[PDB]
């Protein structure tokens, strides 16, 4: 069986793929021809259809894995879609498949259309912690797996920078996704889920198209860099006309988000971007101020952020970074990693051996 | 001088006024002509002009206060409106005024274009503390001012009740205005503000007229209550065809605020009803749930909701008495507070013995 991990979201199923690069000449005679088109197909192609993805920038090259050495390619398509690769699956037969995800419970009887096919659903926490710590233990190709943000007040100094992360526990990992999931996590084997939030990147997108039309999450993104947030937002200053010093609460601070829209004037004189902008920031600004609490109450100061909803979303790391320093006086700590969207996939394929 | 307590926020002033009762036939003649116009004015009207409402039914009878008998009145109105209430100000000469709310910065030069008025900013901390505790303490007419929901879980037995609260600390106290201010009160003179956040009643009222064109809080609140939020929120359910039983999490709980709308053919079926509950219970949970952080790391069991976004709205206060038991287990406890828009106004007015 090709080795597969499969992370089946609300939005997006996420597929981790180790492609065996050890294979010997009496190997290579006893594959199946079906075997070998999946894999030249896979690795041949950054494009699956009209709405699958590669991430050929994310390939962990010459890992080894159960004893083998492969490469581990990193691939994505809409959960919408997954009917047409359960199809694709059934034309081409099929295999011991790890999966995990409210989707891995919810079409466990449609991969079971798959004959002989054995699905062996795995818990989203086991599968996230445990790719996690993988990817960050094997390194992303000599590289950290883990980054921050350094000097992220200041925007002329403001850089990517590595983080260790070789003893760490404990961590907070956020996992933005539809919504969000807060898991404390004290030991590789001593973890759990603290608690969400229903403000998540399927807020933002289904806000986002809402407001303005968009028909991706690129062409939010797009629209958001553009905009100015306070357009639409009522901030500390248009309350007090300045400071609200006696609480340490700057000018600049979101007092209302979207607080501006309830004039008609100023909904009448706002652009799609700003709304945009204004929808990105609110969710961000809340995701970052619940993980601030969650830490607190957990007494952890290292935030992990995760998901697919930083995914090319600059904007909402570093807003993350600056404004997680600044509310917490630097007692906590924004920490992202290349992965983010994988790792419950990884941890998915690394089951694998109890089955 | 007429004995006022005002405070203007960014969406709402609110103004306590105490009428007297006890005046004498000497008084009674010693009175200028524009003072009993005034309160002739304010006593024989509950609307004044196009946008100040009067709430009759919050007024204290026969209250004894500064050593004088009297009633003391609620009335609201539009910040946008204060020009206007300045300008009548101005026309009917004045008086010293008790203010606070971010108004009372912003604006103060506005109200010394009155001769001769001396405006006092006081603390919007200290007034809303001292006025809560100053409310309750002399009672609603004899009822109790704090009640909450008993057994919120089942409609058919869900019912106000009252809550006595002469010993009243610890508290956290929720101050749901344009955003959302969370104190901790530990003793008459020992509170903080904890936090806050800007998904308050300004994001619920912009949201909403942004995506229905509703043109007022109540029309909001109408559309709201014909409407079916899972229209556009995403569920536990939905995600995963079922319970989430391994973190405790129901099929019914939001995992994704408006996470259904990132698909277009679903945006082109919900209803402005639809998006306005959504609305209200994205914002609703949200508030509720930083409530119960906050609660956590306070170690304090009694929640206290104050501001206007409760204002007539039933929908919101029942969503937080059941919300906030159920993730709590039941530890914390849902409270509500008959005057829960003007205890800054009042605490304002019992300033008025230090100038
Ligand atoms: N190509 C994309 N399509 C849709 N959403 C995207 C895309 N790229 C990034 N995103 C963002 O990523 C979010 C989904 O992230 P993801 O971690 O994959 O969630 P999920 O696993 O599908 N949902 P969940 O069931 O809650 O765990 C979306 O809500 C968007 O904000
Ligand atoms: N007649 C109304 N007009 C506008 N908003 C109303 C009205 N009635 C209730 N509300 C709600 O009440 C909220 C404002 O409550 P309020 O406590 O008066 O805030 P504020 O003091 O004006 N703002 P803040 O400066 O943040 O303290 C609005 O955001 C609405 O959600
Ligand atoms: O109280 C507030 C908002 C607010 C609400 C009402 C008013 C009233 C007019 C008086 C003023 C206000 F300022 N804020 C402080 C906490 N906050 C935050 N904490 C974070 N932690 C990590 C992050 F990544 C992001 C974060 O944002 C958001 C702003
Ligand atoms: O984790 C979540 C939301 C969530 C996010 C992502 C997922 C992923 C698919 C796996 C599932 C989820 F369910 N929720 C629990 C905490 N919560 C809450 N706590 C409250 N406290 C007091 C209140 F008044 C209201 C409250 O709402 C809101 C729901
Ligand atoms: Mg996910
Ligand atoms: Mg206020």
């Amino acid at each position: 069986s090709p080795w597969f991990g499969m992370d089946i979201g609300g939005t997006l199923v996420k597929l981790s793929y180790f492609e065996p690069i050890d294979i010997t000449a009496e190997e290579e005679q006893e594959e199946v021809e079906s075997l070998k088109s999946i894999r030249k197909y896979l690795t041949s192609n950054v494009a699956y259809g009209s709405t699958g993805i590669r991430d050929v920038h994310l390939e962990l090259k010459d890992l080894t894995l159960f004893g083998r050495r492969g490469n581990l390619h990193f691939i994505r398509f809409p959960t919408q879609d997954l009917p047409t690769f359960i199809q694709m699956g059934r034309d081409k037969n099929f295999t011991v498949l790890c999966a995990t995800g409210g989707g891995a419970y919810k079409f466990e009887k449609d991969f079971r259309t798959i004959g002989n096919l054995h699905l062996h659903k795995l818990d989203e926490l086991d599968c996230l912690v445990k790719g996690l710590l993988y990817i960050d233990s094997v390194s992303f190709n000599g590289q950290a797996e883990c980054y921050y943000f350094a000097n992220a007040s200041e925007p002329e100094r403001c850089q990517k920078m590595p983080f260790n992360l070789d003893d760490p526990y404990p961590l907070l990992v956020v996992n933005i996704g539809s919504g969000v999931s807060i898991l404390a996590v004290h030991s590789k084997d001593n973890y759990k889920r603290v608690t969400g939030t229903s403000l998540g990147g399927g807020t933002f997108l289904g806000l986002c198209s809402l407001l303005t039309g968009c028909e991706s999450f690129e062409e939010a993104l797009e629209m958001a860099s553009k905009g100015d947030s306070t357009q639409a937002d009522k901030l500390v200053r248009d309350i007090y006309g300045g400071d609200y010093e006696r609480f340490g609460l700057p000018g600049w601070a979101v007092a209302s988000s979207f607080g501006n829209m309830i004039y008609k004037e100023k909904r009448e004189s706002v652009s799609k971007e700003d709304l945009a902008r204004a929808t990105l920031v609110t969710i961000t600004n809340n995701i970052g101020s619940v993980a601030r609490m969650c830490a607190v109450n957990e007494k952890i100061n290292r935030v992990v952020f995760v998901g697919n909803f930083l995914r090319v979303n600059t904007l909402s790391m570093k807003l993350l970074a600056y404004a997680l320093d600044y509310w917490s006086k630097g007692q906590l700590k924004a920490l992202f990693l290349e992965h983010e969207g994988y790792f419950g996939a990884v941890g998915a394929l690394l089951g694998l051996p109890n089955f």
